[PDB]
């Protein structure tokens, strides 16, 4: 099967899919960043150093290349988890990380929303950022990566599972477990 | 005018279809899975008998059943409402009650959406349930609901249709007050 | 840059409008109701009188009236800001106020919600329905309707790759037309980076 991991940045969205990794062989976890990168170097590489150089390029050709990771993606043929966010927060707005191009090549049977509590989500960019959302912030991007799930869900016919991690944490790392479960129970099912 | 009427399942949604055919000569009320039986069990008797063994079908004469149903139905020449839902759950999460197809046959000028209140959803499934004819918490309801009402904005953004939301969050008076809310409503939409 | 700017009517979205238009050069304004409008009134001039004629049309010629409009309004600049309504309440449900086409024949850089209080909103129109420019929507129509602007407008952005800015305008002003000003500053700031 094949399902795109979704989430707000900072909250433990890589955390889950590490744990899958380990927890669970046969499944082939992918960051669609990496490949993304990855590509762009390969194809600019006298231009491309770090992630961040991906702005550099033009519209077009930074189309191509998510084509181009998508087709690499496609190639994986057992169990897979597609690592990416539904929506990034830019100066101009909230921007899809998807494109239709990406849900025709992968062809992924469907989408997960890892949905958490803003006070979790500022607690742990604070602990990423010591190695500026709002809670309202972080409140309006997860109800927009919501509506933009609904969306590719109507017009490509893919589920939408959403993860509930509101509730609170008696030991930290708990949400992990819980959605690692809930996937890997999803995926036996 | 044809309207695509839906709801989360389990709280009066066949009650205001009926009551709108007792109510509307100038009416045509037509449940979406209704048609999608009749037109199995007429090309496949052998392994389709009740509603719950359409699961058996595979994707392919499914897809086309439901082809076969939208275009059944966008045969009616009076006023026109499907009564369907616009996501299932799943233990794969939700999944669309409606494929492009059966939007683009049927051309349904708009989507209506039935909004309850989740202790009523529950109470209603209950005693739907002790009575021969059958776990969801007020906060899945409230989900539930949610990702129907985006489900309609998609559509209508691809489609280019009406979504009316009716509100049933109140306190009823008398029990089936919702309903006769939702029938009125329906009908004054039509009388326009 | 191409944006679209809307909102729920009735709120501060002319005024954000008028204080862009002016506190900014290479910056052209239009109102996609106005262009409809006159294209309206130039093909139909027997019927088309007033803006509610317009709806006195089959939807077909209405939606030509609209692709006209678009083609007629990316023609204008090169740099834009369309004041438009993301979606509008009627007695069948919220109607749409764009067409897949609108956003291909503009190309629009991105969708921009100003989305406010709605008890503002409700202060607002009634001070507007004393000043001759004016309907008895509550606080609860008022959050839905913004909140179906904003499932249009993330569906837009799906469809086309473009952005979705939203900018908030529900806290309590320290003074009036804060929430314009604020607004202004944050488009500004957007174009200018
Ligand atoms: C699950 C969990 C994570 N965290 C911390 C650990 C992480 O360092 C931090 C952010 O989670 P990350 O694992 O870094 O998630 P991410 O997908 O946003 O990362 P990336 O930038 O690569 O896309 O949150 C907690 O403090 N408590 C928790 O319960
Ligand atoms: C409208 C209404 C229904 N009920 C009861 C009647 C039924 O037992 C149940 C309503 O369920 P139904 O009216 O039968 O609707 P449904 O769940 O079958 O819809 P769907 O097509 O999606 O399957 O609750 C009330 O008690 N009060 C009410 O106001
Ligand atoms: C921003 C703001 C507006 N107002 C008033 C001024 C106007 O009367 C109204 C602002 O709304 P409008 O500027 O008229 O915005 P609109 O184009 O969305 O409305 P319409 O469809 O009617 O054309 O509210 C205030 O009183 N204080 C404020 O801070």
């Amino acid at each position: 099967m094949r399902f795109i991991l979704t989430g707000v940045p900072g909250a433990g969205k890589t955390t889950v899919c590490n744990k899958l990794a380990e927890k669970m062989s046969n499944l082939s976890v992918v960051n669609y960043g990496d490949v993304i990168f990855e590509e762009a170097k390969k194809l600019y590489p006298s231009i491309i150093q770090v992630r961040e150089d991906t702005r550099k390029l033009p519209r077009a050709d930074y189309r191509n290349i998510q084509i181009e990771a998508a087709k690499k993606i496609s190639l994986i043929t057992d169990n897979l988890i597609v690592d990416t966010h539904m929506s990034l927060k830019t100066p101009y707005g909230f921007y899809p990380g998807l494109i239709p191009e990406t849900i025709n090549i992968i062809q992924p049977d469907g989408i997960i929303l890892l949905e958490f509590n803003p006070r979790d989500v500022i607690a742990r960019r604070e602990k990423d950022r010591l190695a500026m959302e709002s809670e309202t912030d972080i409140l309006l991007h997860q109800q927009v990566n919501r509506m933009f799930a609904v969306s590719y869900s109507a017009i490509n016919q893919c589920y939408v599972k959403i993860i509930d991690l509101t509730w609170p944490q008696e030991y930290e790392f708990q949400h992990t477990e819980y959605a690692v479960n809930k996937i890997i129970e999803m995926l036996n099912f």
